[PDB]
Parts: structure tokens; C-alpha cells; sequence
């Protein structure tokens, strides 16, 4: 994967997260600031998603831990756990808002 393609895939990922938040009607605020996509919940907690172009990775920061994802198999995959990014994100959103956003 080159830089231009990573950009395409990551842009699609960010729009999908934003779109699915819209489909869901969930009370999750989103703001993209450059490479960052910040999700804020009504309890003032946050999930921060960051693009790292030179590594062709997407990074997620939860309240406890950081996670780094590769595009594998048409999906974004955690490089330690093998967990898929969007399944994991749905669960994190749920833990912090108890609202439900499906990205599948
Ligand atoms: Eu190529
Ligand atoms: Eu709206
Ligand atoms: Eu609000
Ligand atoms: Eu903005």
C-alpha cells in the first residue's frame, strides 16, 4: 500500500464511522481535526482515532490502552489481538455511553 491509497482507505473509514454514528442516532459527538477523529460522549470521556500515514496504520486510544491497526482482509485489524477495529469500536462506545452503534 502507498500513501495515496492509505489516504483513500482511511478517509473511507472516517466517513463510515461518522455516517454510522448518524444512522444510529446515538449521542456521540464527532470532530475530525486533521489526522484525528475525536469521539466525545455525554459523560465527557473520549475515544481518539489517529491516522499514521508512514506506517499505514490507524491508532485508537481508549481510556485504558492504545491499539494499532493494519488493513488486512478488507478490514482494519489489531496487530496484537487480531481484533477488528469496528467491532472493537462498537463495544468501546457501548461501554462509555451504553448506546449502540453498529459499523457492520
Ligand atoms: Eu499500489
Ligand atoms: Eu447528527
Ligand atoms: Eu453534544
Ligand atoms: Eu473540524
Amino acid at each position: 500500500m502507498n500513501d495515496s491509497e492509505f489516504i483513500q482507505l482511511a478517509d473511507q473509514l472516517y466517513q463510515k464511522i461518522e455516517e454510522k454514528i448518524e444512522e444510529s442516532g446515538a449521542d456521540v459527538d464527532y470532530d475530525q481535526n486533521g489526522s484525528l477523529l475525536t469521539l466525545e460522549f455525554e459523560n465527557h470521556t473520549k475515544l481518539i482515532i489517529n491516522r499514521q500515514q508512514p506506517l499505514h496504520q490507524v491508532w485508537l486510544a481508549t481510556l485504558e490502552n492504545g491499539h494499532h491497526y493494519d488493513y488486512n482482509n478488507g478490514k482494519w485489524i489489531d496487530d496484537r489481538s487480531g481484533d477488528e477495529f469496528l467491532t472493537f469500536l462498537s463495544a468501546a462506545i457501548f461501554k462509555q455511553s451504553k448506546e449502540t452503534v453498529d459499523f457492520t
